[PDB]
């Protein structure tokens, strides 16, 4: 047979809020997404994955929707939508929207009529239950601060929601709750998007009684979440009902999931999801309570990658990415962002980003190099989650004010959402008025202007990577192979198809190192190289490496 295009396509993920803005008002707009569509296609770019756009009370940031079939105010309108719809069309791109079912906002037309009393025919559209012992029904915790429980005193019933109190938790155990939800997303797909993004898509199945968690579940309560019992009946009959009919492309944000349990969703034979977001990796060097860091060698990431490209298997499929609008910025979360080495870092983690079976996602900015951003004060912060973890650290007494700001600036989401940096004139040339957020001052070295002209800027070698991955049939869909998993130095893998075989070599070290082929294993042809001052000879056994020196060569 043939494989499907969006296993060989290469995605690119925009945050409409911080991409750019096209009316000063310091929020980025579908308009200027729709401006932009010639620099992503001559990125190379197939396919965007776009976050929420529809009517929010963006309590946060489009993930808390008011009306799923209108867009966001602040983006534009349908017709701007439909524009960029179209626009796409005539570059031959192809549109992925985000979906969020697991919950809608508090200022949903559903939520307003189901908080009206018990007996109400929305009602049951949300969870409603009676406080215990005093309290709430149980110790569920919410991932933006406190309760995962809130009181209404319309009704005297607390309602759940995982997480922002304006983010009430959809019922799926409600039948025509499920049926509205199937409506809505035929509305899109009716329009022709080709692809959808699920949002947190693990934690749609609520556990019966909601029993409190156990001491060891509380520590993670975000796997608990995950193990709904209606998990995969309900996402086999969103598939039979709904993406049985179309020709989109499916992929779910499995967040908290143990590894294990990904293959359910995406085996293909299953009919549930088509392709895998997980987290094993981006969260890899991640505490628990997700404000802390722990360190983690190459050998972890390796490993890791191992582990989850494995339960792929031969019906599965994953999607790779380094970075997205949860996580901090990838060069600084996985690189070195100091000034000698951010440029050699950022082009060795795009070798591995398009090298790696499955695909790959490039979030806005990373291909220019972006970085983290230098937070001086927990002000400066404008995600929930972090006034989150003030509510349960700061004001408990846990933590300090300055111990959370330390600690989470370099965990923070709002590190991969500062403006995207077009130019070096005012506001890097998102906006002509003031950015939501503000832009990092490395934007004067760090921009889209200065890296298009220049072949030796990170945005040039991305470029040069999507074409290769693009020619080379077995860089997408070919299998994967990591040539030693114990080193913690050199990240060296093979990828074959169809007989041809080719070698990636990345140094994760600001060191000389050398790597040696495995036996019998011997360069035939290099196809690209950064920080290197010298291809191999045609023939080597072995291959010395610069710092952060990456490389895909064919081998023989
Ligand atoms: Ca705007």
């Amino acid at each position: 047979p043939g494989a499907p295009w969006w296993k060989s396509a290469v995605f690119y993920q925009v945050y409409p809020r911080s991409f750019k803005d096209t009316n000063g008002d310091g929020i980025g707009d579908f308009k200027g997404l729709t401006e932009k569509l010639d620099y992503l296609k001559g990125l190379g770019i197939d396919a965007i994955w776009i976050n929420p756009h529809y009517a929010s009370p963006n309590t946060d940031n489009g993930y808390d929707i008011s009306d799923y079939r209108e867009v966001m105010k602040e983006y534009g309108t349908m017709e701007d939508f439909d524009r960029l719809m179209a626009e796409l069309k005539k570059r031959g791109m192809r549109l992925m929207v985000d979906v969020v079912i697991n919950h809608s906002s508090d200022q949903h037309e559903w939520f307003k009529s189901s908080r009206a009393s018990k007996d109400n025919p929305y009602r049951d559209y949300y969870f409603w239950r009676d406080g215990k012992d005093g309290h709430e029904p149980n110790n569920y915790p919410s991932f933006f601060g406190g309760s995962a429980w809130e009181k209404d005193p319309v009704t005297g019933q607390y309602y759940l929601h995982y997480f922002g109190r304006q983010q009430p938790d959809l019922n799926w155990d409600t039948p025509k709750l499920r049926e509205e939800l199937y409506a809505m997303l035929r509305f899109w797909l009716d329009k022709g998007v080709s692809g959808m993004r699920f949002d947190t898509v693990a934690t749609y199945s609520k556990t019966p009684g909601f029993p409190d968690l156990t001491p060891e579940q509380m520590k993670n309560f975000a796997e608990a979440y995950t193990q709904g019992p209606n998990l995969h009946r309900y996402l086999q009959e969103m598939h039979e009902k709904v993406f049985d009919h179309y020709d989109a492309v499916t992929a779910g944000e499995i967040f908290g999931a143990p590894l294990n349990q990904v293959p359910l969703f995406i085996d293909s034979r299953r009919k549930e999801l088509d392709m895998a977001f997980t987290f094993d990796l981006i969260r890899y060097d991640r505490a628990l309570d997700r404000w802390h860091t722990i360190p983690r060698t190459l050998a972890d990431f390796r490993q890791t990658i191992d582990k989850v490209d494995a339960i792929a298997g031969e019906y599965g499929w994953n999607t790779f990415f380094l970075g997205n609008h949860d996580n901090p910025r990838a060069v600084s979360h996985f690189g070195d962002d100091r000034p000698q080495w951010r440029e050699a870092s950022a082009k060795a983690l795009a070798t591995v980003t398009l090298t790696q079976r499955g695909t790959p996602f490039i979030f806005q900015g990373d291909e220019l190099g972006m970085t983290n951003y230098p937070f001086k004060t927990l002000q400066d912060f404008d995600d929930i989650e972090v006034k989150g973890f003030f509510q349960d650290y700061v004001e408990t007494g846990k933590a300090t004010a300055e111990e959370l700001l330390t600690n989470v600036a370099l965990t923070s989401r709002d590190n991969a959402r500062t403006p995207f940096q077009w130019d070096d004139s005012a506001n890097a040339g998102f906006t002509t008025g003031k950015p939501w957020l503000k832009v990092n001052p490395n934007y004067t070295e760090i921009n889209a202007a200065r890296e298009i002209g220049d072949p030796k800027s990170v945005y040039s070698f991305y470029r040069n990577l999507i074409s290769i991955r693009h020619e080379t049939p077995a860089l997408s869909t070919g299998s994967y192979r990591d040539i030693d998993p114990s080193n913690a130095d050199v990240y060296a893998y093979t990828r074959s198809q169809d007989g041809e075989t080719y070698l990636v070599v990345v140094n994760f070290k600001a060191e000389p190192r050398s790597f040696t082929l495995p036996d019998g294993m011997h360069i035939a042809e290099t196809l690209i190289e950064s920080s290197s001052p010298a291809a191999p000879a045609a023939g080597a056994a072995s291959l010395e490496l610069q710092p952060w020196q990456s490389g895909i060569y064919k081998v023989k």
